[PDB]
């Protein structure tokens, strides 16, 4: 035998620029190889009423779906839409577009996937289970900085717990990046979301885990970060674009570490959202990441961003150990952290202590 | 109608990792159906009683052919290879692999296209004219910089001069990154070659035509180009690598300019490589890449560089003139450095004195 290395799966192909949302309908028609040839639109319904419902390229027999991602993305809403799609029309669409957020494109991917792929969204949930490929599969960022467009995953809230499907399968086949589509997003949420991405690369880039292709992904779009957040460029939303996308390229050879276990347990527990949820838990992690922490910081003063604080101050005693027992099991992120002899660093006492800060 | 930005075709499958290329026979397993499923290995005869020699995974059935690059790359030698793996088997091969510098690699894409699309290889020099998909084929550069492991095109010497078949089909299907490959490559052509890249990324960054997308991946290149050229970091085959690749993702939205447009005169006229004709041409430039040039010069004295001079000087007029006539009909190039009232600057006289420089 041999050791191998990740064989890495991107997204073929990509469109990249302002106004380009327009070239989706030339997408759609090259897969529309019959008359009658639908497409589902899986949409955040953000967009309900907004300027971009009038331009989505929707046909007659086309299937338009608002999603409300008011909450992430689970396996039962998943396997919900995918029954609705399959009733909707006896054949296959030929593609799927998801047009939103990281909720909403992991959305497109899994319902993609579970259109081919039976006995529901659960039971994928994992390493490369899916067993046949996606329905085609579109990808549009609606706001910037999951890196969900580039990436192999699409995390749904399970039985249990959140868990990616991932797959080869589940990457875009196509991706369309037109900031125009991002200008309008508030600013506390464009700085949740975008900070998803610096906050990722700060964790990347101090990692056990970690090679030069993705730090020089990592680097380059921290790097956009700084010039999105510190800076005033009138390019501000092709850079946060641009460096959401790098940020999902950087995945393939890293690894996140405290900041996204910590969040976890803030998720899991009490349901907050993904990017609130880092910015959160980051706010508490100086001595993780010292000089990343502290630019955050002037970030969010630039800004007028004021986190939520003294959230788990009353919480009883039992939820913190809920909290404190899902992050601690997340040993390839603490082995990022610390190396392999991580389970003496982190300990029940470390971990209650970072959520009674928060 | 609607503007169209292009829908870029980026190769969909890589392993980055030092020590890599032991995973190509995995690769090609994957491609070998049948008992006697063969594959091509169009290999840089550099590295024939080399390390690498005894490590190319070639079965009895296999076909390898060892390219002998001290002329770039031409339509009849693409012609000859493919007619040679015609005449040694009548089945396809099931893969194409390109072992060496952008000659070999160009070399393999051409040979995998033309083994698909009859005709010669001149008469698909141009945009999109191959009708039909290559055969599989993989990119393992050994030595870095030009970035065509990333690129859509193949360049090729043809009945007159060097010009690109460019298609989405002349993509690779698999690259394969590793630096261990190019840790013996010669102080000279190293700097040749990686030069190829950050020039490239110069020109490009002061183009009249540019995205941020390529604007990130050319910044980062250009910054991973400064630590191996100026700084000495362990990984520093590694950051090169990963160099070359970022510069041939950016050539999706972005364009060359005066240094690959003198070049190409060079080239064209005197046989001088690609590499060497670039770094040659670009210590002329100081008035349109001051900054540039004056890094690039810094680099050559770290690392006792020193290029050939008066290569021109005695030259007849009429050679100069033939030179200058080629340059000076790369429109987009210098549409790129000026804008489009570019044939206002770039004049006979202008260009003469820039080749009598050299
Ligand atoms: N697949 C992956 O690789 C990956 C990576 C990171 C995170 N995630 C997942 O991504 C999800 C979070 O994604 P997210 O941070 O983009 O947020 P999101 O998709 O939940 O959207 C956040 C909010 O912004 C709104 N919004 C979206 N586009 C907008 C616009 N143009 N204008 C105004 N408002 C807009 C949404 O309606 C929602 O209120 C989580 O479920 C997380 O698990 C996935
Ligand atoms: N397809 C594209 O997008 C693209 C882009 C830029 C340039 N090009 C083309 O690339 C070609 C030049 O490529 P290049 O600069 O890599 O040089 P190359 O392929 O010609 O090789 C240059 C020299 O280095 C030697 N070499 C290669 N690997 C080595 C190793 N491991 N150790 C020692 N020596 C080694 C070669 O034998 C040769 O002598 C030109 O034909 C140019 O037109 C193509
Ligand atoms: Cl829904
Ligand atoms: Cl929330
Ligand atoms: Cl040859
Ligand atoms: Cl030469
Ligand atoms: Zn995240
Ligand atoms: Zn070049």
């Amino acid at each position: 035998g041999h050791m191998s290395f990740k064989n890495f799966k991107v997204v073929e192909k990509m469109i990249f620029g302002r106004g380009s949302f327009v070239q989706l309908d030339d997408v759609l028609a090259a897969q529309r190889k019959a008359d009658d040839d639908f497409v589902v639109f899986l949409v955040d319904d953000v967009h309900q009423g907004k300027p971009l419902e009038a331009r989505i390229p929707v046909k007659a027999q086309d299937l338009l779906i608002w999603v409300n991602v008011d909450e992430e993305p689970s396996t039962i809403q998943i396997d919900a839409l995918t029954e609705q799609v399959q009733a909707f029309n006896g054949k296959l669409p030929v593609s799927v577009v998801g047009l939103g957020g990281g909720s909403t494109m992991d959305v497109a991917k899994a319902v993609s996937l579970m259109l081919t792929n039976p006995g529901g969204s659960a039971m994928y949930q994992g390493w490369d289970l899916i067993k046949k490929p996606a329905v085609h599969h579109i990808g549009i960022p609606t706001i910037s900085g999951t890196g969900a467009e580039a990436s192999r995953t699409a995390v749904l809230c399970g039985p249990v717990r959140k868990l990616g499907l991932n797959s080869d399968y589940t990457v875009f086949d196509q991706i369309i990046m037109d900031s125009e589509l991002i200008d309008g997003v508030e600013t506390d949420q464009w700085f949740y979301t975008g900070m998803d991405c610096y906050i990722h690369c700060v964790e990347s880039l101090e990692g056990t885990f970690l090679n030069e292709f993705s730090k020089a992904y990592a680097e380059k779009a921290m790097d956009l970060c700084r010039q999105v957040y510190l800076e005033d460029h009138p390019e501000k939303d092709d850079k946060l674009m641009m460096a959401s996308f790098m940020g999902g390229m950087s995945i393939a050879y890293s690894q996140v570490g405290a900041c996204h276990a910590v969040s976890y347990g803030l998720s899991y527990i009490l349901g907050y959202h993904h990017g609130i949820g880092n910015c959160i838990a980051f706010d508490v992690l100086e001595e993780f990441y010292p000089e990343g922490v502290a630019e955050f910081r002037l970030m969010m003063k630039k800004h007028n961003i004021t986190l939520p604080k003294n959230i788990c101050k009353d919480l009883p005693d039992e939820t913190i150990a809920k909290m404190v027992a899902v992050t601690k099991s997340m040993g390839p992120l603490w082995a990022n952290v610390y190396g392999p002899t991580w389970e003496e660093k982190v300990t029940d006492e470390m971990l209650t202590a970072l959520f009674r800060r928060i």
